[PDB]
RNA sequence: AACCGUAGGGGAACCUGCGGUU
RNA sequence: AACCGUAGGGGAACCUGCGGUU
């Protein structure tokens, strides 16, 4: 029963008079249905699909406008300067999705997506992480907004998945995103590692974070704390 | 930036060892 | 055998360093 749960998506959206609106990753068709019963400027749906895209022939109301390219390699801020980016996440790219809207960061202040509860978790941060989740909470919050039992999909799968909120919160100022990734992806790397071995002492001296400690036990302003550091002061 | 090659990261489909339940 | 847990095997997107070509 997709009637109630896509209704409190676009609950959760709050749209008003001048707002733009992407959503991202289709392949069902009302997810559209119920977002334009609610008070829109400009619609963009991005769908992978070639032949999903001809299902625009449905009422095709003159407020749309369906982009045919991919989700996880698109470029927002080629739409408009504030967007609310929704999307049902499918669990295959559902990382590639979120990656590639934190890249737009200043063109999108509300992100609402469709995950998966253990993918969902991760990205909150209280049970344990990984890169990804630094890279969202550095210039959003996470916030759960509620679970989906495996029944209200098409069918029954093997997973309870979840809707998440993400707001704007960039928490400290970064000036390149890819260096800040690539940042991340050398310290994450072979987790269970100290951190002595991946970064240069020097420098977790530096910082309040123990060189013999491991990465997990960093949290955020830890992260901060050091990056500033390596493009230099 | 794209695309070859190359070195890693990554971590889906599937495969198996062990344990719990039917 | 199936499902949950657990240890690996396997390695799809996709990212990154270096080199070449545009």
């Amino acid at each position: 029963v997709s009637e109630g749960v896509l209704k409190k998506i676009a609950e959760e959206l709050n749209i008003e008079e001048g707002n733009t609106v992407v959503e991202v990753g289709g392949g069902t068709g009302n997810l559209t249905k119920v977002l334009l019963q609610h008070p829109l400027k400009k619609l963009y749906v991005i769908e992978l699909d070639r032949e999903m895209v001809e299902n625009l022939k449905s009422i095709g109301d003159e407020r749309l406008e369906v982009i045919n390219e991919d989700a996880s390699k698109f470029p927002f801020c080629s739409l408009g300067k504030e967007l609310k980016v929704v999307g049902n996440l499918p669990y295959n790219v559902a990382s590639l999705i979120i990656e590639n809207t934190v890249y737009n960061k200043d063109c999108v202040p509300l992100a609402v997506f469709m995950v998966q509860k253990e993918v969902a978790e991760k990205l909150q941060g209280k049970k344990d992480t990984g890169w990804l989740s630094v890279f969202v909470r550095t210039f959003y919050d996470v916030n759960y907004v509620m679970t989906v039992p495996p029944r209200f999909f098409v069918p029954p799968p093997k997973v309870q998945s979840a809707v998440i909120k993400l707001v704007k919160n960039e928490k400290f100022p970064v000036k390149d995103l890819k260096n800040y990734k690539k940042f991340l992806t050398k310290i994450f790397q072979n987790r269970r590692k100290v951190l002595r071995k991946k970064i240069p002492e020097e420098l977790l001296k530096e910082a309040g974070i123990n060189p013999d400690a491991r990465v997990e036990q960093l949290s955020l302003e830890d992260f901060f704390k050091l990056y500033r550091l390596i493009e230099d002061s």
